[PDB]
Parts: structure tokens; sequence; C-alpha cells
């Protein structure tokens, strides 16, 4: 629920696909914690074509959609994880923001539809994979 | 693109609707200008669960939206058109607003979803056929 539907695309957080995402693959990127496989049926989600950046997220740990202002994306070094060994990741946006785990997949939008995914958190900073140079979705 | 997209259903003005429409016939009622028929894909939108007395509409002839305040629907005599005999028309309700013939399909909707269709128009009144009631449809 943690996922954009665009097109005959379903984009999640790399480390969360499921076994059947990867048995339809479309595309995926470590480096971004992104992963878009195939669907069968039309989606209702947009990607924002625009540079926003301040926007509206859902925070799955508090169940709330919240307002949020994000730096452009950048190539930001993240420790290691149970997901990913410390790494450059790069389009990643910061915010300041609740963040626990679990909070990966809530999905920013902007007025010109989605703008992102949550990626990342940790030390009062929300991270989110920006999605908006993938034209190829829309 | 005036029609109403909730779960396999595609909601339109009964006096607009194709040979398709009728060929996929699900519901249809004159008294309120509405005919729904059957889709194979699943639609985006949502029927609001609410009693919003105030919404924002598309109008197809000066291809915008406007926000509106609009009556409770009501049993509204509609004098004769290229469409209908003069007669009366359940669930109906009305808004002081720009009309023109072909803005006939325009979606009214409100935070809660969509609200109701335009179907007719006249006088300096806009009148929007209410969906709200058709709870099957989600
Ligand atoms: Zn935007
Ligand atoms: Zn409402």
């Amino acid at each position: 629920s943690g996922a954009i539907y665009v097109g005959n695309f379903r984009v999640v957080n790399r480390h969360l696909a499921t076994h059947n995402d990867w048995a339809n693959l479309v595309w995926e990127d470590s480096s971004r914690d992104l992963l878009v496989s195939s669907t069968t049926a039309q989606g209702c989600d947009t990607i924002a074509r625009c540079n926003c950046q301040t926007g509206v997220y859902y925070c799955n740990s508090r169940r709330k959609h919240y307002p949020v202002s994000f730096s452009k994306p950048s190539l930001i070094y993240v420790e290691a994880s149970e997901y990913y060994p410390a790494r450059y990741q790069s389009h990643l946006m910061l915010a300041q923001g609740h963040s626990e785990p679990g909070d990966a997949g809530g999905i920013l939008r902007c007025q010109h539809g989605v703008v992102g995914i949550v990626s990342t958190g940790g030390n009062g900073l929300v991270g989110f994979a920006d999605v908006r140079d993938l034209l190829w979705l829309d």
C-alpha cells in the first residue's frame, strides 16, 4: 500500500519487493532503493513533472499524512542496515520529520502528483527516494 | 471523460450513454438522467459518503474547475429538451453558475470524493444529478 501504481507499473522500495515483484521485474536499482514491477491493471497515480520541494507524505508509524520540506535529490552516504551495507544512495531528498522502522513505503506527493517514496530515516530526518526523473513510468 | 469510474462501473448521463454503455448496461434511470455500465478495468474514483453541499466541478465549455454551493437533492420540474420531455427529475441539486450545452458530464467533487455529475443547466443555474445514495457503486 506502500507502492506507487502508474500505468501498468508498481513502484516499491527495492528492500521491500515481494517475490511476485521480482517474478514480474521491469527495473530495479539498489543505489536508489527502487524496484518497478509489471501490473495487470492500470494504476491511479501520476508522477509529478515538476521540481517541487515541499509536499505531503503518509507516515506509517503515525497513520497520518504530514506536510514536509525536503532538499533537492543528492548523493547521500547511508549507514549499514539490515537491508544494505553502508553505501552511497543517489536521488535522495531529506526532510526534518518523524521516522521509525516501517515508515519506508510511505508516498510523498505535491500538487503535481507523486514525488517520491520514503526509503530512509534516522537522526530526525526522513529520506525520500525521488521518482520524478522516471518519465518512462507515465 | 464526462464519466465517473468506480470499481468496475462507469457512470454517465443517460442522455449521453454510448451503444457500448447499453451493451454493457448495469443500471439506468431516466428520472435521474443516470446510466451505469460495466467495465473491464478498475476505476480511480470514490463516491462521497457525506452530505456536503459545497464542492468543485469541471465546466466543459470553460475548460476550468469552479468552486460551487448547491442545494440538497430535490424533485425539480425540468422543461422539455432534445433529450427528454418536460418531466420531474429527482435527486437534482442546483447551483448558481455558468452553464452551456455540452457541460453535461462534468464531475462534481468535495473532499470526500465524487458528489454528482452535471445534468441540467439554464437560467443561471447548473443542476447536478446526485450519486451519493448509490452505495452499491463503491
Ligand atoms: Zn510538484
Ligand atoms: Zn463531502
